[PDB]
C-alpha cells in the first residue's frame, strides 16, 4: 500500500526475558480493576518460552517495516531481562501516539487446537477502540488467514477474539490489536514457533495485516 512511510507503529512482544518478584504488584485495567503487572508467559511442552517467540517474531516484524519506510518502536529492548508492566506499555504506546499499535503473544490451549486469534478491547472505552481497531482486527484477521494461518479452532469467531480482560487492549487511545499467533501446546504451532523459518511467517503475515491497516488509513 502506498502513502504509508512515515506513519507510526508500536511493537509489544508479550512478556519479558526475565521476572522478578515486582511482577505481581498490581497495575489497572481500565475497568476498574486490578492484575498482575506482568506475567511469564506460556512455553512449548519441551520449555522453549513465549516471551522469546514474540521477541525474535516482533524483530522480523521491525526490520519488515523499516524496509517499507514505516517507523516503529518497540516495548522491551531485550529479551533476558524485566520489561515494563501491561499498565506502561499501553502508557508508552499512547506516548508515541501511534497509527497502529501491535501486540503480539502465543496462547496455551488444549493441545489438539491450533491456530491464531486476534483480540481487541470490546466493549469499546473510546472512539479508537469502537472503530478503527474493530477494522484493524478484521484486516489483521483476514491477512492471517490468507497466509494459510488457520483461525484458532478453541477461542474466539472465525480468528476474532472481542475481549475486555486485556490492560494493554482497554487502555490503548489508538488503534490497537493483540495477535495471539498459535498455541505453545500444539504439535503444529509450537514446531512453526521453535524455527526461524516459522517466526518469519508469522512476522510476513502481521506486516501484510499492518500495512493494509495503515493503508486504508490513507
Ligand atoms: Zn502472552
Amino acid at each position: 500500500p502506498s502513502n504509508i512511510a512515515g506513519m507510526i507503529v508500536f511493537l509489544d512482544p508479550g512478556h519479558n526475558g526475565a521476572n522478578d518478584a515486582s511482577i505481581g504488584r498490581q497495575v489497572p485495567t481500565g475497568r476498574g480493576g486490578t492484575k498482575n503487572c506482568q506475567e511469564s508467559g506460556t512455553a512449548t511442552d519441551d520449555g522453549y518460552p513465549e516471551h522469546s517467540f514474540t521477541w525474535d517474531t516482533t524483530l522480523r516484524v521491525r526490520a519488515a517495516l523499516t524496509a517499507l519506510g514505516v517507523r516503529t518502536a518497540m516495548s522491551r529492548g531485550n529479551d533476558n531481562a524485566l520489561g515494563p508492566c501491561v499498565d506502561e506499555r499501553a502508557a508508552m504506546a499512547n506516548s508515541l501516539r501511534p497509527h497502529a499499535i501491535v501486540s503480539i503473544h502465543a496462547d496455551g490451549g488444549p493441545p489438539t487446537g491450533r491456530g491464531f486469534h486476534v483480540l481487541y478491547s470490546s466493549p469499546p472505552l473510546n472512539a479508537a477502540q469502537s472503530g478503527p481497531s474493530v477494522q484493524f482486527a478484521k484486516v489483521m484477521r483476514d491477512q492471517l488467514a490468507a497466509s494459510g494461518i488457520p483461525p484458532a479452532t478453541y477461542i474466539g469467531q472465525g480468528g476474532l477474539n472481542p475481549r475486555s480482560d486485556i490492560a494493554g487492549l482497554n487502555l490503548a487511545q489508538f488503534p490497537s490489536v493483540l495477535v495471539e499467533c498459535g498455541n505453545m501446546k500444539n504439535p503444529v504451532d509450537s514446531a512453526l514457533m521453535k524455527s526461524p523459518e516459522g517466526r518469519q511467517k508469522y512476522a510476513d503475515a502481521i506486516v501484510r495485516g499492518i500495512a493494509g491497516f495503515l493503508g486504508s488509513q490513507s
